[PDB]
């Protein structure tokens, strides 16, 4: 009472009631044995709202999350966090569809860029990592592994004139064996470190012309 | 005496008249001293024909020889030999204008062939030698040094795609230190050996969307 304007049943919180906490928050909702339990509302006294499903004052299935910082989570929720598949959109107009695994992209997801770059691919701890597809905003293309948000492994980078990098990224960069093919469609198989050539390697013409 | 219709001055040939000669030749032209001297024509027996001038029994200056086999020179004669601006032409349709020394094409001269292929330069000894430019039916030209009819020493071969190679040639093949440009700009510098590349090579990427 005071604290709380709702139901009860055997002296807890059940059924519909509004609860007004010390920080200036405040829930209005679905109560189940004295706690957040079912459909409700939560303003936070930090401007973050959520509307959707509770289990045990968590978070816990469907939900919407307007943040301050201008970001809103539409998806799925577990132990309070972000689990399954979930679209994170942002202020600027970046956008997230895909898989959640508390609270971090995790598995397989789209983020359309607002400055028109898209990452198709894999996700773990919130970074790339694994096989996934950036189609930069210039045309450009990379197929291939990912490490720690950057471009390491084995790699494809189509370029918008046709030419391509088919080999070896380290930190993001060009680095061990690879192949250029130009577009006139000759091929240089050598070595790069740190983004750039380094020594010598095998030139051979294409079969149009020569 | 007979052999001879004719007019005489010091009881030698001089002036115009017809020669009959043993193996079916015949001249009709200008004698002096009892030779073939100023202009005249031999039909020779084996079919050739020169209409030109002589000196002393020898073509020596302007002349035409009609070769049976088709050739026909016109131009410049010194000692039966052509010799000075020239033109053969042959039944091909082949044509050589420019120098010739003793009967040999030497000097600076232009050969259009037939194929449509053209060679402008210089030649030793009825070859190409020193520096030319062939200019080929498909477009491809090659400006550098020749030896023995064939590309051989330093050479520019500009593609019509814009391709060139710059470096070495032998025996008319790519051969030695060379750089091919891909028009692209991107440039490979390394070695040939009758007309491939060999092992590795310098590559350095041109300012196309794929250094940035």
């Amino acid at each position: 009472s005071e604290k709380y304007d709702g139901e009860w049943n055997e002296g807890r919180m059940q059924g519909w009631g509004k609860y007004f906490y010390a920080d200036g928050g405040v829930y209005e909702g679905e109560w189940v044995d004295g706690r957040m339990h079912g459909r409700g509302t939560y303003v936070f006294p930090n401007g973050n709202k959520y509307e959707g499903e509770w289990v045990e004052d968590r978070k816990d299935g469907y939900g919407i999350l307007l943040y301050t910082n201008g970001e809103r989570y539409e998806g799925y929720w577990h132990l309070d966090k972000a689990h399954g598949k979930g679209t994170l959109t942002f202020l600027q107009g970046d956008r997230y569809v895909g898989e959640w695994h508390y609270g971090k992209k995790h598995g397989h997801g789209v983020l359309s860029y607002s400055n028109g770059d898209t990452y198709d691919g894999e996700w773990r701890d919130d970074d790339a990592w694994g096989y996934g597809v950036l189609q930069y905003a210039n045309g450009c293309r990379y197929e291939g592994e990912w490490a720690e948000d950057r471009r390491h492994g084995k790699g494809l980078l189509v370029l918008p004139d046709g030419s391509s990098y088919e080999g070896s990224f380290a930190h993001g960069k060009k680095d061990g064996p690879g192949k250029i093919i130009l577009k006139d469609g000759s091929m240089y198989i050598g070595t790069w470190k740190d983004g750039v050539i380094v020594g010598q390697g095998e030139f051979r013409l294409s079969e149009n012309c020569d």
